[PDB]
Protein backbone atom coordinates (compact mmCIF):
# COMPACT_ATOMS: atom_id res chain seq x y z
CA UNK A 1 0.00 0.00 0.00
CA UNK A 2 1.86 2.98 1.94
CA UNK A 3 5.39 4.05 -0.01
CA UNK A 4 8.50 4.88 1.78
CA UNK A 5 10.50 7.61 1.45
CA UNK A 6 13.98 8.13 3.76
CA UNK A 7 15.02 11.46 4.92
CA UNK A 8 17.63 13.43 5.60
CA UNK A 9 18.80 12.52 9.17
CA UNK A 10 18.19 8.92 8.88
CA UNK A 11 14.49 9.32 9.30
CA UNK A 12 11.52 7.23 7.42
CA UNK A 13 8.40 9.13 6.37
CA UNK A 14 5.64 6.69 5.16
CA UNK A 15 3.63 7.96 2.09
CA UNK A 16 -0.05 6.85 0.99
CA UNK A 17 0.56 5.57 -2.28
CA UNK A 18 -3.06 7.46 -3.49
CA UNK A 19 -4.61 10.65 -2.50
CA UNK A 20 -8.24 10.89 -0.11
CA UNK A 21 -11.60 12.50 -0.93
CA UNK A 22 -10.11 15.98 0.03
CA UNK A 23 -6.93 15.25 -2.48
CA UNK A 24 -4.23 14.70 0.00
CA UNK A 25 -1.85 12.64 1.40
CA UNK A 26 -1.11 10.49 4.84
CA UNK A 27 2.42 11.19 6.26
CA UNK A 28 3.38 8.89 9.02
CA UNK A 29 6.90 8.84 10.86
CA UNK A 30 8.28 7.44 14.18
CA UNK A 31 10.92 9.95 15.41
CA UNK A 32 13.18 8.18 18.49
CA UNK A 33 10.12 6.30 19.66
CA UNK A 34 7.04 8.21 19.20
CA UNK A 35 4.77 8.61 16.57
CA UNK A 36 4.09 10.91 14.10
CA UNK A 37 1.70 11.93 11.40
CA UNK A 38 0.04 14.70 9.59
CA UNK A 39 -1.17 15.38 5.59
CA UNK A 40 0.15 17.01 3.14
CA UNK A 41 -0.84 18.35 -0.62
CA UNK A 42 1.80 16.52 -2.21
CA UNK A 43 3.28 12.72 -2.49
CA UNK A 44 6.88 12.88 -2.60
CA UNK A 45 6.53 13.11 1.19
CA UNK A 46 7.33 16.48 2.12
CA UNK A 47 4.84 18.62 4.79
CA UNK A 48 3.83 18.63 8.43
CA UNK A 49 3.95 16.05 11.04
CA UNK A 50 2.87 16.20 14.48
CA UNK A 51 2.77 14.26 18.05
CA UNK A 52 2.96 14.20 22.24
CA UNK A 53 5.45 12.44 24.37
CA UNK A 54 4.92 11.19 27.90
CA UNK A 55 4.49 14.88 28.57
CA UNK A 56 2.30 16.72 26.59
CA UNK A 57 5.17 18.53 24.91
CA UNK A 58 4.63 19.01 21.08
CA UNK A 59 6.55 17.09 18.05
CA UNK A 60 6.51 18.72 14.80
CA UNK A 61 8.54 17.59 11.64
CA UNK A 62 8.77 19.22 8.77
CA UNK A 63 10.08 17.92 5.82
CA UNK A 64 10.77 20.40 3.04
CA UNK A 65 9.46 20.43 -0.44
CA UNK A 66 12.20 19.12 -2.37
CA UNK A 67 12.93 16.44 0.65
CA UNK A 68 16.57 18.26 1.18
CA UNK A 69 15.69 19.10 4.94
CA UNK A 70 14.09 18.20 7.83
CA UNK A 71 13.00 20.33 10.93
CA UNK A 72 12.47 18.45 13.60
CA UNK A 73 10.93 21.06 16.55
CA UNK A 74 10.01 20.11 19.90
CA UNK A 75 8.14 22.69 22.35
CA UNK A 76 6.28 22.97 25.62
CA UNK A 77 3.31 21.37 26.38
CA UNK A 78 0.91 24.17 25.55
CA UNK A 79 2.92 23.65 22.10
CA UNK A 80 4.16 27.44 22.17
CA UNK A 81 7.58 27.78 23.11
CA UNK A 82 10.26 25.97 21.79
CA UNK A 83 12.92 23.62 23.71
CA UNK A 84 15.04 22.01 20.71
CA UNK A 85 15.05 22.58 17.19
CA UNK A 86 17.60 20.01 14.57
CA UNK A 87 17.42 21.10 11.27
CA UNK A 88 19.02 19.03 8.84
CA UNK A 89 20.10 19.20 5.40
CA UNK A 90 22.87 17.86 3.07
CA UNK A 91 24.71 15.52 5.50
CA UNK A 92 25.10 18.98 7.75
CA UNK A 93 23.11 19.28 11.21
CA UNK A 94 21.93 22.20 13.17
CA UNK A 95 20.53 21.45 16.66
CA UNK A 96 19.75 24.29 19.05
CA UNK A 97 18.69 23.43 22.77
CA UNK A 98 16.95 25.58 25.10
CA UNK A 99 18.67 25.21 28.14
CA UNK A 100 18.61 26.96 31.74
CA UNK A 101 20.75 28.01 34.52
CA UNK A 102 20.46 28.83 38.00
CA UNK A 103 22.21 30.01 41.15
CA UNK A 104 20.62 29.34 44.41
CA UNK A 105 22.41 31.89 46.77
CA UNK A 106 21.85 31.33 50.65
CA UNK A 107 21.81 33.48 53.88
CA UNK A 108 25.69 32.71 54.49
CA UNK A 109 26.72 33.41 51.50
CA UNK A 110 27.37 29.63 50.38
CA UNK A 111 25.96 29.10 46.42
CA UNK A 112 24.24 26.35 44.72
CA UNK A 113 24.84 26.51 41.18
CA UNK A 114 23.22 24.65 38.36
CA UNK A 115 24.52 24.71 33.95
CA UNK A 116 23.32 23.63 30.85
CA UNK A 117 20.14 22.21 32.37
CA UNK A 118 18.07 20.40 29.71
CA UNK A 119 14.59 19.74 29.41
CA UNK A 120 15.10 16.05 31.72
CA UNK A 121 15.94 18.14 34.50
CA UNK A 122 20.14 16.72 34.19
CA UNK A 123 22.75 19.38 34.12
CA UNK A 124 25.99 19.91 35.90
CA UNK A 125 26.33 20.91 39.42
CA UNK A 126 28.87 22.52 42.08
CA UNK A 127 28.23 23.77 45.80
CA UNK A 128 30.36 27.13 46.42
CA UNK A 129 31.35 26.87 50.36
CA UNK A 130 33.67 28.67 52.53
CA UNK A 131 37.24 27.85 51.27
CA UNK A 132 35.98 24.83 48.81
CA UNK A 133 33.54 23.62 46.11
CA UNK A 134 31.88 20.15 45.24
CA UNK A 135 31.29 19.37 41.88
CA UNK A 136 28.66 16.64 40.66
CA UNK A 137 25.67 16.50 38.50
CA UNK A 138 21.93 17.19 38.66
CA UNK A 139 19.33 15.05 37.50
CA UNK A 140 15.56 15.22 37.29
CA UNK A 141 15.31 13.31 40.83
CA UNK A 142 18.19 14.64 42.74
CA UNK A 143 21.46 16.41 42.86
CA UNK A 144 24.59 14.43 43.68
CA UNK A 145 27.92 16.43 44.68
CA UNK A 146 30.99 14.26 44.57
CA UNK A 147 34.53 14.18 46.23
CA UNK A 148 36.65 11.10 45.32
CA UNK A 149 40.01 9.84 47.51
CA UNK A 150 41.91 6.48 46.22
CA UNK A 151 38.96 3.89 46.34
CA UNK A 152 36.44 6.08 48.18
CA UNK A 153 33.43 8.08 46.78
CA UNK A 154 31.43 10.16 48.80
CA UNK A 155 28.01 11.36 47.29
CA UNK A 156 26.03 14.22 48.72
CA UNK A 157 22.66 14.26 47.70
CA UNK A 158 20.37 16.78 47.37
CA UNK A 159 16.38 16.18 46.79
CA UNK A 160 14.00 17.92 44.97
CA UNK A 161 12.70 19.11 48.53
CA UNK A 162 16.41 20.08 49.27
CA UNK A 163 16.98 17.45 51.60
CA UNK A 164 20.53 16.36 52.39
CA UNK A 165 21.37 12.84 52.48
CA UNK A 166 25.41 11.85 52.14
CA UNK A 167 26.73 8.15 51.50
CA UNK A 168 30.15 6.62 50.96
CA UNK A 169 31.21 3.90 48.10
CA UNK A 170 34.73 2.28 48.89
CA UNK A 171 35.50 -0.26 46.35
CA UNK A 172 38.43 -1.56 47.97
CA UNK A 173 38.97 -5.03 48.76
CA UNK A 174 40.54 -5.76 51.85
CA UNK A 175 38.13 -5.43 54.78
CA UNK A 176 41.34 -4.05 57.13
CA UNK A 177 41.11 -0.68 54.79
CA UNK A 178 37.32 -0.89 53.23
CA UNK A 179 35.50 2.19 54.10
CA UNK A 180 31.86 1.39 54.64
CA UNK A 181 29.07 4.29 56.02
CA UNK A 182 26.01 4.68 58.01
CA UNK A 183 23.59 7.63 57.84
CA UNK A 184 21.79 9.26 60.31
CA UNK A 185 18.45 12.03 59.29
CA UNK A 186 18.51 12.82 62.35
CA UNK A 187 21.52 14.58 63.23
CA UNK A 188 22.88 15.66 59.77
CA UNK A 189 25.89 13.15 60.83
CA UNK A 190 27.35 9.72 58.49
CA UNK A 191 29.62 7.80 60.41
CA UNK A 192 32.74 6.08 58.47
CA UNK A 193 33.81 2.46 60.02
CA UNK A 194 36.93 0.63 58.56
CA UNK A 195 37.79 -3.07 60.04
CA UNK A 196 34.63 -3.77 62.12
CA UNK A 197 35.91 -0.21 63.82
CA UNK A 198 34.05 2.93 63.49
CA UNK A 199 36.52 6.13 62.79
CA UNK A 200 35.00 9.08 62.02
CA UNK A 201 31.65 11.03 62.51
CA UNK A 202 30.99 13.50 59.77
CA UNK A 203 28.79 16.20 60.58
CA UNK A 204 26.80 18.43 57.86
CA UNK A 205 25.82 21.54 59.27
CA UNK A 206 22.32 23.42 58.88
CA UNK A 207 25.82 25.95 58.63
CA UNK A 208 26.39 24.78 55.59
CA UNK A 209 29.28 23.70 56.96
CA UNK A 210 31.21 20.02 57.89
CA UNK A 211 32.47 18.97 61.12
CA UNK A 212 35.30 15.68 61.67
CA UNK A 213 35.28 13.98 64.66
CA UNK A 214 37.03 10.80 65.20
CA UNK A 215 36.94 7.80 67.73
CA UNK A 216 39.09 6.25 69.76
CA UNK A 217 40.89 2.71 68.43
CA UNK A 218 38.12 0.70 70.31
CA UNK A 219 35.78 2.20 68.27
CA UNK A 220 33.36 3.15 70.74
CA UNK A 221 32.89 6.46 71.47
CA UNK A 222 34.05 9.53 70.78
CA UNK A 223 37.46 11.66 71.29
CA UNK A 224 38.19 15.19 71.25
CA UNK A 225 36.52 17.65 69.43
CA UNK A 226 35.15 18.31 65.93
CA UNK A 227 36.94 19.85 63.70
CA UNK A 228 34.93 22.14 61.03
CA UNK A 229 36.35 21.43 57.28
CA UNK A 230 38.37 24.48 55.93
CA UNK A 231 39.41 22.64 52.18
CA UNK A 232 38.84 19.76 50.33
CA UNK A 233 41.89 18.16 51.51
CA UNK A 234 40.36 18.01 54.81
CA UNK A 235 37.72 16.18 53.37
CA UNK A 236 39.99 13.77 51.14
CA UNK A 237 41.86 13.10 54.65
CA UNK A 238 39.00 12.53 56.45
CA UNK A 239 37.90 9.89 53.71
CA UNK A 240 41.27 8.13 53.58
CA UNK B 1 6.32 63.88 48.79
CA UNK B 2 7.20 60.34 47.59
CA UNK B 3 8.51 58.29 50.37
CA UNK B 4 11.15 55.85 49.60
CA UNK B 5 10.94 52.08 50.55
CA UNK B 6 13.96 49.49 51.25
CA UNK B 7 13.16 45.95 49.53
CA UNK B 8 15.28 42.24 49.39
CA UNK B 9 17.85 42.47 46.85
CA UNK B 10 19.63 45.58 48.27
CA UNK B 11 16.57 47.26 45.91
CA UNK B 12 14.70 50.58 46.97
CA UNK B 13 11.03 51.55 45.64
CA UNK B 14 9.36 54.87 45.77
CA UNK B 15 5.67 54.85 46.19
CA UNK B 16 3.49 58.33 46.42
CA UNK B 17 3.05 59.10 49.96
CA UNK B 18 -1.30 58.90 49.33
CA UNK B 19 -3.16 57.45 46.23
CA UNK B 20 -5.26 59.36 43.08
CA UNK B 21 -8.75 59.67 42.56
CA UNK B 22 -9.11 56.04 42.08
CA UNK B 23 -7.62 55.00 44.81
CA UNK B 24 -4.21 53.83 43.84
CA UNK B 25 -0.40 54.58 44.56
CA UNK B 26 2.20 55.22 42.32
CA UNK B 27 5.04 53.03 42.42
CA UNK B 28 8.68 54.08 40.47
CA UNK B 29 11.91 52.91 40.73
CA UNK B 30 15.28 52.22 39.27
CA UNK B 31 16.74 49.07 38.63
CA UNK B 32 20.34 49.39 37.46
CA UNK B 33 20.25 51.49 35.19
CA UNK B 34 16.68 51.08 34.29
CA UNK B 35 13.41 52.47 35.35
CA UNK B 36 9.81 50.68 36.15
CA UNK B 37 6.83 52.07 37.02
CA UNK B 38 3.27 50.79 38.14
CA UNK B 39 0.14 51.13 39.98
CA UNK B 40 -0.35 49.27 43.49
CA UNK B 41 -3.32 48.79 46.00
CA UNK B 42 -1.41 49.38 48.81
CA UNK B 43 0.80 52.05 50.43
CA UNK B 44 3.72 49.87 52.01
CA UNK B 45 5.58 49.89 48.90
CA UNK B 46 3.97 46.15 47.11
CA UNK B 47 3.10 45.84 44.13
CA UNK B 48 4.03 45.01 40.41
CA UNK B 49 6.35 47.75 38.46
CA UNK B 50 7.32 47.30 34.61
CA UNK B 51 9.97 48.73 32.17
CA UNK B 52 12.15 48.32 29.18
CA UNK B 53 15.43 48.22 28.45
CA UNK B 54 17.63 50.50 26.30
CA UNK B 55 18.09 47.33 24.08
CA UNK B 56 14.20 47.01 23.91
CA UNK B 57 13.21 44.45 26.14
CA UNK B 58 10.92 43.39 28.64
CA UNK B 59 11.03 43.27 32.68
CA UNK B 60 8.50 43.24 35.37
CA UNK B 61 9.37 43.82 39.24
CA UNK B 62 6.88 42.29 41.86
CA UNK B 63 7.03 42.75 45.75
CA UNK B 64 4.77 40.66 47.75
CA UNK B 65 1.85 42.17 49.92
CA UNK B 66 4.30 42.09 52.80
CA UNK B 67 7.42 43.14 51.16
CA UNK B 68 8.95 39.66 52.47
CA UNK B 69 10.31 38.75 48.89
CA UNK B 70 11.32 40.67 45.55
CA UNK B 71 10.73 38.49 41.66
CA UNK B 72 12.65 40.40 39.16
CA UNK B 73 11.82 39.00 35.99
CA UNK B 74 13.11 39.81 32.24
CA UNK B 75 11.57 38.84 28.51
CA UNK B 76 11.85 39.24 24.78
CA UNK B 77 10.88 42.95 23.91
CA UNK B 78 7.65 40.78 22.78
CA UNK B 79 6.79 40.63 26.64
CA UNK B 80 5.61 37.02 26.72
CA UNK B 81 8.80 34.51 27.16
CA UNK B 82 11.06 33.82 29.59
CA UNK B 83 14.79 35.17 29.74
CA UNK B 84 15.98 35.69 33.09
CA UNK B 85 14.03 35.60 36.88
CA UNK B 86 15.71 36.20 40.19
CA UNK B 87 13.32 36.09 43.50
CA UNK B 88 15.30 37.17 46.90
CA UNK B 89 13.31 36.11 50.04
CA UNK B 90 15.35 36.22 53.53
CA UNK B 91 18.46 37.06 52.15
CA UNK B 92 18.34 34.08 50.03
CA UNK B 93 18.82 35.01 46.07
CA UNK B 94 17.69 32.29 42.94
CA UNK B 95 18.63 33.62 39.72
CA UNK B 96 17.55 31.53 36.53
CA UNK B 97 18.82 32.38 33.10
CA UNK B 98 17.45 30.60 29.95
CA UNK B 99 20.25 29.85 27.72
CA UNK B 100 20.72 28.10 24.33
CA UNK B 101 23.16 25.58 22.74
CA UNK B 102 23.82 24.92 19.23
CA UNK B 103 25.46 22.09 17.92
CA UNK B 104 26.52 22.38 14.27
CA UNK B 105 27.81 19.18 13.09
CA UNK B 106 29.39 19.98 9.58
CA UNK B 107 28.99 17.11 6.69
CA UNK B 108 32.60 15.84 7.47
CA UNK B 109 32.67 15.17 11.02
CA UNK B 110 34.10 18.87 12.09
CA UNK B 111 31.46 20.10 14.90
CA UNK B 112 31.01 23.52 16.47
CA UNK B 113 29.12 23.42 19.61
CA UNK B 114 28.19 26.57 21.19
CA UNK B 115 27.03 26.14 24.88
CA UNK B 116 25.71 29.10 27.46
CA UNK B 117 24.44 31.62 25.08
CA UNK B 118 22.83 34.30 26.87
CA UNK B 119 20.59 37.15 25.26
CA UNK B 120 23.06 39.48 24.70
CA UNK B 121 24.52 36.75 21.53
CA UNK B 122 27.61 35.61 24.14
CA UNK B 123 28.64 32.36 25.04
CA UNK B 124 30.90 29.26 24.74
CA UNK B 125 32.38 27.73 21.88
CA UNK B 126 34.68 25.17 21.18
CA UNK B 127 35.70 23.44 17.50
CA UNK B 128 35.94 19.84 16.94
CA UNK B 129 38.38 19.37 14.09
CA UNK B 130 39.90 15.92 13.49
CA UNK B 131 42.66 15.50 15.54
CA UNK B 132 42.48 18.40 17.85
CA UNK B 133 39.84 20.65 19.34
CA UNK B 134 40.20 24.81 19.14
CA UNK B 135 38.08 26.37 22.24
CA UNK B 136 37.48 29.95 22.10
CA UNK B 137 34.47 32.48 22.91
CA UNK B 138 31.06 33.69 20.88
CA UNK B 139 29.86 37.28 20.69
CA UNK B 140 26.48 38.49 18.82
CA UNK B 141 29.18 39.76 16.13
CA UNK B 142 31.50 36.96 15.80
CA UNK B 143 32.78 33.06 17.01
CA UNK B 144 36.61 33.72 17.92
CA UNK B 145 38.91 30.41 18.60
CA UNK B 146 42.28 31.19 20.25
CA UNK B 147 45.68 28.99 20.16
CA UNK B 148 48.08 30.79 22.20
CA UNK B 149 51.67 29.20 22.31
CA UNK B 150 54.39 31.65 24.37
CA UNK B 151 53.77 35.85 23.34
CA UNK B 152 51.84 34.31 20.19
CA UNK B 153 48.24 34.72 19.82
CA UNK B 154 46.64 33.25 17.07
CA UNK B 155 42.64 33.71 16.77
CA UNK B 156 40.53 32.33 14.07
CA UNK B 157 37.33 34.39 13.34
CA UNK B 158 34.37 33.12 12.00
CA UNK B 159 31.66 36.32 10.77
CA UNK B 160 27.97 36.02 11.42
CA UNK B 161 27.61 35.04 7.76
CA UNK B 162 30.53 32.20 8.16
CA UNK B 163 33.85 33.69 6.68
CA UNK B 164 36.89 32.21 8.34
CA UNK B 165 39.79 35.45 8.92
CA UNK B 166 42.64 34.39 10.87
CA UNK B 167 44.99 36.66 12.70
CA UNK B 168 48.26 36.74 15.02
CA UNK B 169 49.47 38.64 17.70
CA UNK B 170 52.81 38.44 19.25
CA UNK B 171 53.93 40.48 21.97
CA UNK B 172 57.47 39.59 22.19
CA UNK B 173 59.42 42.93 22.04
CA UNK B 174 63.14 41.57 20.62
CA UNK B 175 62.23 42.08 16.65
CA UNK B 176 64.28 39.31 16.34
CA UNK B 177 61.49 36.65 17.25
CA UNK B 178 58.55 38.48 17.35
CA UNK B 179 56.30 37.29 14.31
CA UNK B 180 53.78 38.85 12.44
CA UNK B 181 50.87 38.01 10.30
CA UNK B 182 49.14 39.39 6.99
CA UNK B 183 45.70 37.50 6.41
CA UNK B 184 45.05 37.01 2.10
CA UNK B 185 41.36 36.44 2.04
CA UNK B 186 41.16 35.43 -1.60
CA UNK B 187 43.06 31.70 -0.74
CA UNK B 188 42.32 32.11 2.86
CA UNK B 189 46.23 32.02 3.76
CA UNK B 190 47.96 33.67 6.73
CA UNK B 191 51.30 34.65 5.98
CA UNK B 192 54.10 34.95 8.46
CA UNK B 193 57.15 36.84 8.99
CA UNK B 194 59.60 36.78 11.76
CA UNK B 195 62.49 38.91 11.58
CA UNK B 196 61.45 40.50 7.80
CA UNK B 197 61.17 37.62 6.16
CA UNK B 198 58.80 35.65 5.41
CA UNK B 199 58.82 32.14 7.32
CA UNK B 200 55.17 29.81 7.03
CA UNK B 201 52.07 29.53 5.02
CA UNK B 202 49.06 28.19 6.89
CA UNK B 203 46.13 27.78 4.80
CA UNK B 204 42.78 27.30 6.05
CA UNK B 205 41.00 24.90 3.87
CA UNK B 206 36.97 24.22 2.43
CA UNK B 207 37.56 20.40 4.94
CA UNK B 208 38.27 22.31 8.06
CA UNK B 209 42.19 21.67 8.08
CA UNK B 210 45.23 23.30 8.56
CA UNK B 211 48.44 23.36 5.83
CA UNK B 212 51.47 24.86 6.78
CA UNK B 213 54.27 24.96 4.37
CA UNK B 214 57.50 26.96 4.85
CA UNK B 215 59.29 29.36 3.25
CA UNK B 216 62.76 28.93 2.60
CA UNK B 217 65.74 30.54 4.83
CA UNK B 218 65.54 33.29 1.42
CA UNK B 219 62.48 34.49 2.91
CA UNK B 220 60.79 34.76 -0.86
CA UNK B 221 59.25 31.33 -1.64
CA UNK B 222 57.68 28.22 -0.36
CA UNK B 223 60.10 25.41 -0.44
CA UNK B 224 59.09 21.66 -0.37
CA UNK B 225 55.27 20.28 0.21
CA UNK B 226 53.10 21.85 2.31
CA UNK B 227 52.13 19.43 5.54
CA UNK B 228 48.32 19.15 7.52
CA UNK B 229 48.15 19.95 10.63
CA UNK B 230 46.75 17.10 12.34
CA UNK B 231 46.85 17.67 16.18
CA UNK B 232 47.12 21.34 18.09
CA UNK B 233 50.82 20.78 18.96
CA UNK B 234 51.61 21.33 14.99
CA UNK B 235 49.52 24.42 15.15
CA UNK B 236 51.45 25.39 18.37
CA UNK B 237 54.95 24.61 16.91
CA UNK B 238 53.77 26.34 14.01
CA UNK B 239 53.13 29.39 15.99
CA UNK B 240 56.63 28.92 17.77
Amino acid sequence: NSVSVDLPGSMKVLVSKSSNADGKYDLIATVDALELSGTSDKNNGSGVLEGVKADASKVKLTISDDLGQTTLEVFKSDGSTLVSKKVTSGGSSTEEKTTTEKIITRADGTRLEYTGIKSDGSGKAKEVLKGYVLEGTLTAEKTTLVVKEGTVTLSKNISKSGEVSVELNDTDSSAATKKTAAWNSGTSTLTITVNSKKTKDLVFTSSNTITVQQYDSNGTSLEGSAVEITKLDEIKNALK
